[PDB]
DNA sequence: GGTAGACCTGGACG
DNA sequence: CGTCCAGGTCTA
């Protein structure tokens, strides 16, 4: 048996972790542009690389349908599909949060019917913060490119499924490298080519590498947020993405055009405080804590509700 | 402190 | 085929 596997196909090979579709639907949350790493291979069948190891998801009713590629053959162990729980976070239950949502707020209500199971990734701090330094002004799809040539450059080989080969995500070593930049440049990353190697340096050799980044998960929203913003590439947006998917801070509210549009057409929302009208510094900020007295401690999740719902409208 | 102007690039539209 | 735009950030 080759290729990727269905739950068909290879039956004895599967586990479920217990999960209804209104808790989680994988085709509303992977291709939503939270990971650039997962692609459906098969029909409702999603695969990517989680926690250094390569698995392929697919979904019943009640059921979330896993199996993992690590040279011996097995459906996956009960610690195994703990990794996979933890990174759906599968313990903060959806269910409430819309209630909550739909509770204090009616536009939400009322597209949090067609659009349930919407909730965010368990994003690793490296992965994600150089995915979304290739974010800013470019399109999920271009995206996607970018971070899938980034990995098949500098990162770790896993596994290869049929002519499919699955990369770890790069290392600060190997993005600080000598002519990253250079390199990078030719996989069409471009401007945003220097933000990774720049990136990569600053955090290696001016901030304490790794251990500097991960500590943020215990840091508060405005402690890390204003951490991050100082590496090249990474700003408000940005930072609030990062923080938001992989810093453990929920409330963390990611403005941008999206954002801007169904703030400006579900909310009818306009700048109090702010001397420009449009997307400045300022009224970003301001727009945020919007959604944050709105939504409340989960504006973050809310957030990510509407911006897949928008995205796939 | 508050502002446009630009950028690498690849896909849409007029 | 030129103008715009996409999960924006860095600049005189």
């Amino acid at each position: 048996e080759f290729g990727h596997r269905t739950l068909a196909s290879t039956p004895a090979l599967w586990a479920s972790i217990p999960c209804p579709r209104s808790e989680l639907r994988l085709d509303l949350v992977l291709p939503s542009g939270q990971s650039f790493r997962w692609r459906e291979q098969s029909p409702a069948h999603w695969s990517g690389v989680l926690a250094d190891q390569v698995w392929t998801l697919t979904q019943t009713e009640e059921q979330l349908h896993c199996t993992v590629y690590r040279s011996q053959a097995s459906r996956p162990t009960p610690d195994e599909l703990e990794a996979v729980r933890k990174y759906f976070q599968l313990d903060v239950t959806l269910a409430q949060l819309y209630h909550h949502w739909g509770s204090v707020d009616s536009h939400f209500q009322e597209v949090a019917q067609k659009f349930q199971g919407v909730r965010l990734l368990r994003q690793d701090p490296i992965e994600c913060l150089f995915s979304f330094i290739c974010s800013s002004n470019n399109n999920i799809a271009r995206i996607t490119g970018m971070v899938e040539r980034l990995c098949q450059a500098f990162g770790p080989r896993l596994i290869q499924l049929d002519d499919v080969t699955y990369h770890g995500f790069p290392s600060l070593q190997a993005l600080a490298g000598p002519e990253v930049e250079a390199h990078l440049r030719k996989l069409g990353l471009g401007y945003r080519a220097r933000y990774v190697s720049a990136s990569a340096r600053a955090i290696l050799e001016e901030q304490g590498g790794l251990a500097w980044l991960q500590q943020l998960r215990e840091s508060s929203y405005e402690e890390a947020h204003k951490a991050l913003c100082i590496l090249p590439g990474v700003g408000t947006k940005v930072a609030d993405c990062i923080c938001l998917m992989a810093l453990d801070k929920p409330q963390a509210v990611p403005v941008d055009v999206h954002m801007w549009h169904i703030a400006q057409r579900d909310y009818s929302w306009h700048p109090t405080t702010s001397q420009a009208k449009g997307p400045c510094p300022q009224t970003n900020k301001e727009l945020g804590n919007f959604f944050r007295s709105l939504w409340g401690p989960y504006a973050g999740w809310a957030q990510a509700v509407l911006f897949s719902a928008d995205l796939r409208q």
